[PDB]
């Protein structure tokens, strides 16, 4: 399991540097331990000696239904909890709609295709609609009020705030059972904030660390990690376990394709976006 | 020569990978590098008369794509015990270049106690891009890679095992170090084209193969 | 016969320039004598004055069975020793297999279609297999150990090294009787080393000099010179005496065609590649 980074402070790292590591997004001794010097050195106010002391002392201690049956079959029954699933597609393909649907379906009983856990929606694009969550809840006969009470929401204004919310998510996810973490327009802040060309490596490093934190949180809490990508990077490939390509069919009916999964076939399924739901295509 | 399990690929390699040498397969993502690695991780355990090396497998992962169930599928393909295959495959995911090289020190001592025949390093070049991302640190990753390659060659000559490393093509030092360079490209559907793009011993030639649930296996139109 | 280049140094060419000519691949007074100025001038570290002194003082002094019966009939009995025979064909046609077979058949008695001489394998492609030589030896009832003892082998690492091996070959071929010289993938190193377009004339010049050295060695030792060319230069046409086109018949059975010989007809013969041998097709 995890080894929360608090224990690293008893090794004699000072607590301020541990706070800087938590701000960076390292929350376990496992997390600090299996990384090279440069990760800790790149943090502001950390020299090579402090990074070597951290690594040295760290080595001492150490299926959610989509609600579309065709899509569930495409996924062999739904998202695997504990792993990151990326859905990349054009704008208006229904990524946000799928997120809203899953934010409620996660709360469904496991026998009903849920995870019996609360949902987490981190929004960067303003598209969060509690009324859509209410619609999905009424679709499955779930209490809309309890759905909104079991979904904690916060809009990230920048990449630093986007990573900082993970610090609150890790501590908050310990007290209550969650099953779904949603990050909508996850890549948008890396394009709007970091727009220059010399700063590309900085946003790539921040994204890499963010993805590693996502995988860490997935393995730590056994929750589903959902991130949304606008396709107007090869780094996500090794990190994402299931890549879904979304494209528009005219009207409100969307085509979904699987474009990489080591376990799931590359395959396609047709679905629609209905007021209640993300739901099977009904010609 | 460890059988690839594709007859056309075996013919392409003149019977399969030469043990004791490094074979590089460079190609785009999704060409099937990982699938081939998973297949070979089991086929190495096959009898030599069946195209195997009769040795255990070593999977050093840097990309998360390791699937024991794929090993089980390959084992059932050749009628091998999936449990014994997993018992003859030691697995560890390398998080960085320093950990990637550090695992070779444990690998050399562990490979003495048991007979191994195959060492797999998947996304071998990915950690030199993710870790060393700056431009002033390029010489540092090149030095680390050079030392890593020398350690690989040393282990290959020491234990007579096959050294398999995977390279993503979005270094010229590996050319002299790698014995067989394979260029992999996608054919549409699930059928992949393999080309030999450098080998001091193998001809430049091409072979068509497919990626099947059981196996890496010949194309059957 | 030959007039080894050693005597040229007594004419008063300095010995260093003779060593440069030998590195270039000129080993006889015949070799220095019948070449124009530009050949010697193009050599590194040789001026026009030294080349003129060399030419001036130089003017003062100056059937091996294939083991396929059908192929032997095609060739009228086998390779002519003392001449270059080129076999151009696609990859996997069996050029290397034929080379391995001939490397042993050359040692066969002349009455058995051999040359009663040792073999020389210069490899550029890695395909050298002593076990194939052992198989051919056991086929014809020759001692496999004696076959390997009568085959001197060396792998050329580059075009310059490929030409440099001829210097050791010429001196070594004087002490022992050889009958066959094999250069396998002779043109491959000219494609891998010289890959640019501005350097094409350089590889063409080096190849021309190498071929001239081959003809010189053939006339010098009366041995058969076999070089293999992969067809995935027009200069070789005049140099090679017999041109064989090889193409695959499906399975392991290969079609051979004669595509140029001033003396042998253009004609075809079918043969197979068998574990023991390169040997006639036997339906």
């Amino acid at each position: 399991g995890p080894q929360p980074i608090s224990r690293l402070e008893q090794c004699g790292i000072n607590a301020n540097d541990v706070k800087k590591l938590e701000e960076a997004g390292f929350h376990t001794v496992e997390a600090v331990a299996y990384a090279p010097k440069k990760e800790l050195i790149n943090i502001k106010g950390i020299s090579e000696a402090k990074a070597d002391k951290i690594l040295a002392e760290a080595a001492k201690l150490v299926q959610i239904t989509t609600g579309s049956k065709e899509l569930d079959k495409l996924l062999q029954g739904g998202i695997e909890t504990g792993s990151i699933t990326e859905m990349f597609g054009e704008f208006r393909t229904g990524k946000t709609q799928i997120c809203h649907t899953l934010a409620v379906t996660c709360q469904l009983p496991i026998d009903r295709g849920g995870g019996e856990g609360k949902a987490m929606y981190i929004d960067t694009e303003g598209t969060f609609r509690p009324e859509r969550l209410l619609a999905v809840a009424e679709r499955y006969g779930l209490s809309g009020s309890d759905v909104l009470d079991n979904v904690a929401y916060a809009r990230a204004f920048n990449t630093d705030h986007q990573t900082q919310l993970l610090y609150q998510a890790s501590a908050m996810m310990v007290e209550s059972r969650y099953a779904l973490l949603i990050v909508d327009s996850a890549t948008a802040l890396y394009r709007t904030d970091y727009s220059g060309r010399g700063e590309l490596s900085a946003r790539q490093m921040h994204l890499a660390r963010f993805l590693r934190m996502l995988l860490r949180l997935a393995d730590e809490f056994g929750v589903a990690v959902v991130i949304t990508n606008q396709v107007v990077g090869n780094i996500i490939a090794h990190a994402s376990t299931t890549r879904l390509y979304l494209r528009k069919g005219r009207g409100e009916t969307r085509i979904c394709k699987i474009y990489d999964s080591p376990c799931l076939p590359e395959a396609e399924a047709m679905f629609a976006i209905n007021a209640d739901g993300v739901g099977d295509a009904k010609d």
